[PDB]
């Protein structure tokens, strides 16, 4: 009972919920689809205070009148979703890991206005989580850890940039003594010379197994949260108009996409017979067998949950787990086997792949499986 409940975090959201003051009856917009997005934009920028936008939605599409409020909300949310979270504007990019999950990018900057825009973007999720309507849209990983203001890690990185990860895992890992490593981007290391200091006289200090977890810091820093730190903050601006920053602390980075981008169920079978698997194991092998048992018997916020430690995100794609891809090129879902059963289940999204041991019983198999899916870090 002392384990995590993702229904119990929601409905205590919701009483938490709808906690306000001087709320108008309505909010009322007016707009014509084709247009929809520039036409959204200066609406909501546009209102003298924020909790304006905490009222009932009063939307008509085009001078329709008279249609069910939650079906034009819905509609609405779902389009401007189709507008906001294309590319084509410059605002996001492509995940390394895998394609559809949107990361912000760091030059989005081009177009002036960007940051007014992702105040927007923040603002219209808010009114998504506030009256409880789901955004089409799917994010990097450390965009959630952000948005819950957490500490950004060298493996969440691996949804960022791939070279960067594999380099500053092997840095992690192995001793940066031997290269002559100093406190500059390497461009043996990282693929790209522009090469400067992280730190005054850089240069010429060289990165040891001590300044290691600080030259790794400023690496992260300067590559990721540094130039993204503008969009973000504004993108988290325009979001807590709406919705508490204390409040949704509640939940982990996993259980809100969860939250922003819903939870829905996910076809079984489908993904198991699309399941790829490696190192000798066989569907018909006894650790598959317990596998698949316990993804069916476990509900459905934890398969999702496991999707999101391997996949790297919650949305399977439409039409299957056939059309499954990540990294570079299409990878269907796969199990391999590895290491020893005392070890816990690793997870590469970029193959969207899963090692696990050949456990040698099914209630092993099953605690280290939620032991993988709860992550708790030591």
């Amino acid at each position: 009972l002392g384990s995590r409940d993702y229904k119990r975090k929601y409905e205590f959201f919701r009483r938490k919920l709808k906690k306000q003051n001087d709320i108008p009856n309505k909010f009322e917009m007016k707009l014509r689809r084709a247009t929809v997005l520039e036409d959204s934009y200066r609406r909501i920028m546009g209102v003298k205070r924020a909790d304006f936008l905490k009222a009932r939605l009063w939307i008509e599409f085009d001078g329709e009148k008279g249609l069910d409020y939650g079906g034009v909300a819905r509609e609405w949310f779902f389009l401007i979703s189709k507008e906001m979270f294309n590319p084509y504007y410059g605002l996001f990019e492509y995940s390394a890991t895998d394609n559809y999950t949107l990361q912000i990018n760091p030059n989005s900057g081009i177009n002036p206005d960007h940051l007014s825009y992702f105040k927007f973007i923040g603002r219209v999720a808010g009114m998504a989580v506030y009256h409880g309507k789901l955004l089409d849209g799917f994010f990097i990983r450390p965009f959630y850890k952000m948005m819950l203001h957490k500490p950004i890690t060298l493996h969440d990185m691996e949804s960022v940039d791939s070279e960067y990860y594999n380099s500053l895992r092997w840095i992690l890992e192995n001793d940066p003594t031997e290269l002559d490593l100093r406190f500059i981007i390497d461009e043996e290391l990282f693929g790209q010379t522009h090469q400067h200091e992280l730190k005054n006289g850089g240069s010429e200090i060289v990165v040891t197994n001590k300044n290691k977890k600080e030259y790794i810091y400023l690496v992260i820093q300067w590559r990721f949260v540094n130039r993204i730190q503008k969009q973000m903050a504004a993108f988290k601006e325009g979001f807590f108009e709406l919705i508490p920053q204390d409040l949704i602390k509640i939940f982990d980075e996993n259980e809100l996409e969860l939250l922003m981008s819903g939870l829905g169920d996910v076809d079984v079978n489908d993904w198991r017979e699309h399941t790829k698997y490696k190192n000798g194991y066989s569907a018909n092998h006894q650790v598959i067998q317990w596998f698949w048992k316990a993804v069916l018997m476990m509900d459905s916020e934890k398969r999702i949950r496991l999707l999101q430690f391997v996949t790297g995100t919650s949305r399977v794609p439409m039409n299957g787990f056939a059309e499954l891809y990540g990294s570079n090129g299409p990878q269907s879902f796969t199990v391999e086997q590895w290491g020893t059963p005392e070890k816990l289940p690793r997870a590469h999204t970029c193959f969207n792949r899963l090692d696990l041991p050949p456990y040698e019983s099914f209630e092993e198999l099953w605690d280290k499986l939620q032991m993988f899916i709860e992550n708790t870090q030591g």
